[PDB]
């Protein structure tokens, strides 16, 4: 069984470097992360842009 | 790094209300809340009718 | 078996108060309505504001 | 021929009450305001939580 | 208030046995699960299929 | 010309058979039935799980 | 309230044509049609081809 | 860049001429036109049937 | 088995021209061609329209 | 790279089977298939029901 | 109140050099720029690569 | 006429490069390409991250 959590990763640099962002913090405090999905991108306009990009990303249980 | 919990809120009264039910409840759990997107609606029709309005809570990790 | 019908409520007060007229209409004429689905919202901008709300509202056949 | 705006207005009371918000804002500006259709709703979750109701709001042209 | 996880279950034999392998492990760790809603179907082709089948777990809280 | 009624089936036994009780339900009370298209599925989940599959069941007027 | 009949409409002429088809139907059985919002087109490829439009028509209840 | 506007073109005779109506309203406000995109169709059903087409209309800025 | 192919036709005089231009592709490649599926409407803005219809267009394998 | 084609799998038993049917024969064509996502699920209801699925089929390029 | 333009920025580098072309363009003539919602993406393949990312850009009213 | 293909790039440095992928091996089996559409986006996470982008790829028919 997978089970995904739905986070959202943000970057000055890019959306790419932005769904990495997310990655880092699943794999942080989770076991078997093993794959995401991009399900929203956008950028927070402000003193500098934040790219930010939304993943599903899915870890195998147990 | 944003996580998003899905959750749907009720209320006798209305949508809105439903929504904040959802939110409040993200309030008692979680730390830093910073906001909903809500992402269906609708209404248990009994002996009396309860509106439900589902809603993704964003809340800032860490 | 559940069977659906395509109902567009309206009110001047609330998309709440919309949804209410359509269940109420399907009330009227069938039995065993269960729930209501919102499928869209809106607004009818004339003289006054007339707020529409329109649902799946679910039935059991028999 | 219609055109629409997508507006998002706010308000710390309801959903249906940030509707009107962007409404108010079209017709302030806008002439012959005929309709607004519900494209997405949502809630800043701050000192206090302020309601958003996006829009696109029909306007007819000439 | 109800909160949702999106689970992948596996099965050797059909998209249903899929879904209760997604259902079984909600089950064996949360209470008061209530309702599940497809959210995708997929097979993965390898020495043998696996059908694959995503659902929204809900479950009451408290 | 063809009419749609969106119809929930119910099984407890699997998504195919829940379309099919749909299916069984409208040939029972409507002619010419010659299409259905899956719109839903899900998983009420009691003391038995009962498997659901909502179809839009299409027939030809006349 | 408004009420909305899932028609598929059909034409060896024209997309507009199916349309047409399917709101002379429903304005042979209906009192007070208002509108059809299209949801489909498709084309049947036979010995001739047959244009299809699926439409919401939306009449007005009473 | 590319700005587009969303525009509901009329026409009593077919939604391609309805298309057309909002192309050429376009047209007579913005430099640069260089296609349009369909989003939505319906029909308007009164004393005469009024086919309507939403596009997205894109235009070159500068 | 049938398999779709993902064609964009096109047509100075109408949306229906444009499908029945991918369709006729289609025929003079393909055997066995039993329906199309209107996924897309467009229209290139230049020296003169060219209204696209983009449709799967559906084909019995063998 | 990858790349998927669109195939509609046929079966009297179930949409499991109709997914396999689908699957069955882009393996006898293709090398490399990995994987398959359900994208449709339907009945044709004639003397017999006959279940489809609609699969994209992803195989390995090279 | 917030407006959104829908605008798609060019970028012979990447899409997320796209969506700062949109919003370098926004930033130019319109005041209070807070967001960029990703909408589409692409690329124009002719002698060179142009990438494409369509936004919706969110400003502040007044 | 234009026909699309539907591939997954792939790259181990980002989405937009996965999308060049994609495209560089339609440039190698195909005439005439004229652009891509980005239809999703995802990371496979392994020993190394591997950004995929999936993209339908226009070709000019004949
Ligand atoms: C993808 C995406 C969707 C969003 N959707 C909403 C929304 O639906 N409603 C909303 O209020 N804010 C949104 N936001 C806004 C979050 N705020 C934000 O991006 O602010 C950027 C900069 O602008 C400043 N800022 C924040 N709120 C306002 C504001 O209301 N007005 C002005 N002028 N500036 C503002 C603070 C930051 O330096 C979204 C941001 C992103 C990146
Ligand atoms: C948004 C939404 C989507 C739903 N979707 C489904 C569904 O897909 N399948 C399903 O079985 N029930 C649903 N439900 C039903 C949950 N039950 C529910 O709302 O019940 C309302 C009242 O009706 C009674 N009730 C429950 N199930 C039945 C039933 O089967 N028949 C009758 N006559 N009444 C029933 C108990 C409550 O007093 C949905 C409820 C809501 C609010
Ligand atoms: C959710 C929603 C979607 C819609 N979509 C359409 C549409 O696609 N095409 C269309 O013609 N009208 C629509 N309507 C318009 C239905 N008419 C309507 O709301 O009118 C409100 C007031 O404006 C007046 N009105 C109606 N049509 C016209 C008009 O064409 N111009 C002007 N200036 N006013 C008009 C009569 C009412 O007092 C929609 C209304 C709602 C609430
Ligand atoms: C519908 C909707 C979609 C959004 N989408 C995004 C998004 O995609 N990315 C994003 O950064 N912010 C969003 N926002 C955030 C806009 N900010 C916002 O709502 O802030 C509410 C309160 O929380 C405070 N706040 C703002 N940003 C932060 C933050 O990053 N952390 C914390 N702890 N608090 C924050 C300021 C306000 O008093 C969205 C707000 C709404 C209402
Ligand atoms: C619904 C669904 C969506 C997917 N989406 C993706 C995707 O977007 N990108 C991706 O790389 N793999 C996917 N996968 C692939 C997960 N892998 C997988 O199913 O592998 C099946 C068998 O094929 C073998 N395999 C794995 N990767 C490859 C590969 O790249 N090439 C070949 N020839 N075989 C492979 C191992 C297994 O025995 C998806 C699998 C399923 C069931
Ligand atoms: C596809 C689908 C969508 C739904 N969506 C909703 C919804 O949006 N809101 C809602 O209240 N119930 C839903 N339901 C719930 C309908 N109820 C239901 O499935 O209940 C299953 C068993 O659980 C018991 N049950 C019902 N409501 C409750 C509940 O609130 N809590 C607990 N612990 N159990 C409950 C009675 C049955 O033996 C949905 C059921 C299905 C199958
Ligand atoms: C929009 C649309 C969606 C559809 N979707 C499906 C589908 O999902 N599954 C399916 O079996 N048929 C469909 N159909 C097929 C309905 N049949 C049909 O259009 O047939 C056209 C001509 O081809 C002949 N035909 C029917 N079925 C067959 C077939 O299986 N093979 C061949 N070679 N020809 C056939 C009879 C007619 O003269 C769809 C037709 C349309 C117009
Ligand atoms: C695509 C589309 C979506 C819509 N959506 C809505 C909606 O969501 N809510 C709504 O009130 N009207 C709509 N409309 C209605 C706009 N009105 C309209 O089309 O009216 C046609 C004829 O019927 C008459 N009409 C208008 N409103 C009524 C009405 O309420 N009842 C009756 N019997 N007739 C009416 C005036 C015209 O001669 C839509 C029209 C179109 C073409
Ligand atoms: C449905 C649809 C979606 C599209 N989407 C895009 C897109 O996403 N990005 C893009 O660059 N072009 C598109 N196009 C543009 C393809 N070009 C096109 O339609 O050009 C029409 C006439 O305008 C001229 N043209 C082409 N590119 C340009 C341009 O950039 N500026 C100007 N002023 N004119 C131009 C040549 C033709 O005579 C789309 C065309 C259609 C019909
Ligand atoms: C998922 C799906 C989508 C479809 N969509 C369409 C459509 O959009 N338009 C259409 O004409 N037929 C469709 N079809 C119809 C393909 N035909 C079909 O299923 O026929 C079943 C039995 O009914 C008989 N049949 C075919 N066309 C007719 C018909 O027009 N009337 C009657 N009474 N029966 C008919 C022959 C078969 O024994 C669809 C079939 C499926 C399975
Ligand atoms: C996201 C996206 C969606 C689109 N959608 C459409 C469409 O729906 N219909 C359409 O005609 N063109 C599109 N376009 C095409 C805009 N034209 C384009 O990208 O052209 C790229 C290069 O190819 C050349 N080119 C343009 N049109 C043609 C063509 O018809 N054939 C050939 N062989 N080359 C062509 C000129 C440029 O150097 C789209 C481009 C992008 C980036
Ligand atoms: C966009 C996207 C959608 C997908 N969807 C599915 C899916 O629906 N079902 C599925 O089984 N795998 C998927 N995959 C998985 C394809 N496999 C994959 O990405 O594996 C990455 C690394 O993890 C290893 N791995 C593969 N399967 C498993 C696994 O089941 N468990 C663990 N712990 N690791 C695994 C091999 C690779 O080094 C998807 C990958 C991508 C990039
Ligand atoms: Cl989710
Ligand atoms: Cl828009
Ligand atoms: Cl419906
Ligand atoms: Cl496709
Ligand atoms: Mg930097
Ligand atoms: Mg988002
Ligand atoms: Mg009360
Ligand atoms: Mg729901
Ligand atoms: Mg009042
Ligand atoms: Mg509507
Ligand atoms: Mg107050
Ligand atoms: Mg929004
Ligand atoms: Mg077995
Ligand atoms: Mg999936
Ligand atoms: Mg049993
Ligand atoms: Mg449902
Ligand atoms: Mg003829
Ligand atoms: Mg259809
Ligand atoms: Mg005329
Ligand atoms: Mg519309
Ligand atoms: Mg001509
Ligand atoms: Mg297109
Ligand atoms: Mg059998
Ligand atoms: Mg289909
Ligand atoms: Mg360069
Ligand atoms: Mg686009
Ligand atoms: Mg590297
Ligand atoms: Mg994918
Ligand atoms: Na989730
Ligand atoms: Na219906
Ligand atoms: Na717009
Ligand atoms: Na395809």
């Amino acid at each position: 069984v997978f089970k995904k959590v739905l986070l959202t990763g943000t970057s000055e640099e890019s959306f790419t470097a932005a769904a990495d962002d997310a990655i880092d913090r699943a794999e942080d405090t989770l076991d078997n992360v093993v794959w995401a999905e991009v399900v929203d991108q956008g950028v927070a306009i402000g003193a500098v842009r934040t790219y930010q990009t939304e993943v599903q990303v899915a870890f195998e249980l147990d």
